[PDB]
């Protein structure tokens, strides 16, 4: 239990580098590259599958901390448990009610700003008017790695360590996710206008970007892992969860390049 | 829908009415006219099991709310159902992570400040050492009253309304409660001293007393309930949990008057 911390965290970077997720490795960050004008439509498929990804994330992690509360009832749990219970419930704050200064600040009050539902009213609403109505059958159809990540976090949510292997694979590609989305979203043509003209039209993903670099500088999730017996589980867990993480980010990657 | 909030409320209200919960009614809070030296034995024995109360509540409740979470992934929630899935999450935040200004400013930091925590330290230990190690198995026996609540905690912490149960019913007694510990521990004596001298020994008390008048005066926990179907079981479930409530305070007054 004392280097096993050290191990288990450095593992769990050696899955994620695996899984191909990092800036350099997953195809969707190269969308930079893709300057090749977003299609309208390409923007709204994958808002929409954004949406229910990130949607699901929220539910299912406040589900996994839920189930890990369960078992909490009774068993005595080290003060060391209870603080990394602590930090999952506020790091969850955030997305469902805006908890840290850099979205609070910015963010719809209220439901408005629980952020599937403010990313569905910024980012998929204005796209919307510029797809067809037939059109808008393409992301009514999920691929299959984008349901594959769905039911995995599905999984999650009844894991005693779904909560914690969600956000600690999470929180290491939100911020390239958040720059792949301003970059790819400032790339979208209305007969040749930005449909995200100006710069408030951006307020979901800059505030994400602000909130995660800041994080990323300023260093655990694993605080909830007590036997080897977990930890070797927590890693499979990630194994899977990062696996299916990269290939949905990868269908992302295709949909800018059909 | 529509008057059909109203009466669900003024129902709840009955239900709490008829299981003698309120102030007048429930022998616990008579504690005051128990000016009877509270035995310190006897403030052990109700720390030890409202230790295990809070401790069981606050779990369980954060437990139904990750039961909720599970269900909302997939199906869409009306910006109602949204605003009264925050606001559990809010109330939640003060037992786990003293959100609210009355009890950050006082409270322990980190997990210290979990308030089954600082109640286990501010108010079972003191007494402890007032209170034989053979008398200690006094409490160590839950009568079954006080065992029909945590059971009923942990049936709920799996019920898509329990959430909304627990904390509906536990609002409207939790400033009786606090008010009778602040009145039941200023009469525990130690040949003729009171173990908790000082007012800052006083602190989770006075704490839970200021938030939870300020909140009684500044005025929904039903948003969540949404057919017919679910206000039925919403009082159905409201009167077994605050029958269950009332005989385990029952307990409480049994142990002052032995
Ligand atoms: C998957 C979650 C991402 C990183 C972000 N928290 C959001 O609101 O979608
Ligand atoms: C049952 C909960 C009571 C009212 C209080 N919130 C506590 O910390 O114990
Ligand atoms: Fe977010
Ligand atoms: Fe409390």
């Amino acid at each position: 239990s004392a280097a096993a911390r050290r191990e288990l965290d450095e593992r769990t970077d050696r899955e994620i580098d695996r899984a191909r997720l990092r800036r350099a490795d997953n195809g969707f960050f190269g969308a930079a590259r893709n300057a090749e004008t977003v299609s309208a439509a390409a923007g709204y498929t994958v808002a929409v599958w954004w949406r229910q990804m990130t949607k699901s994330f929220m539910f299912t992690t406040l589900a996994g901390l839920g189930t890990l509360a369960r078992d909490y009832a009774s068993r005595d749990a080290d003060r060391e448990l209870l603080g990394a219970f602590q930090t999952v419930y506020q790091v969850i704050g955030d997305d469902l009610d805006n908890a840290a200064p850099e979205f609070s600040a910015v963010a719809p009050t209220g439901p408005a700003g629980i952020h599937y539902v403010w990313w569905d009213d910024t980012i998929v609403a204005p796209l919307a008017a510029h797809v067809p109505e037939p059109d808008r059958d393409a992301a009514a159809a999920v691929p299959e790695p984008i349901r594959a990540l769905l039911a995995n976090m599905d999984r999650l949510a009844a894991d005693p360590l779904g909560a914690a292997v969600q956000l600690r694979v999470v929180e290491t590609i939100a911020l390239d996710i958040a720059v792949g989305f301003r970059r790819m979203y400032g790339k979208v043509l209305v007969d040749g206008e930005r449909v995200f003209g100006s710069n408030d039209q951006f307020a979901w993903i800059d505030a994400h970007i602000k909130a995660e670099t800041v994080h990323a500088a300023q260093v655990g999730m694993t605080g909830l892992v007590t036997d080897e017996a977990q930890a070797a589980e927590f890693v499979r867990l990630v194994e899977e969860y990062a696996r299916h993480w990269s290939a949905a980010l990868e269908c992302f990657a295709d949909c800018l390049t059909g």
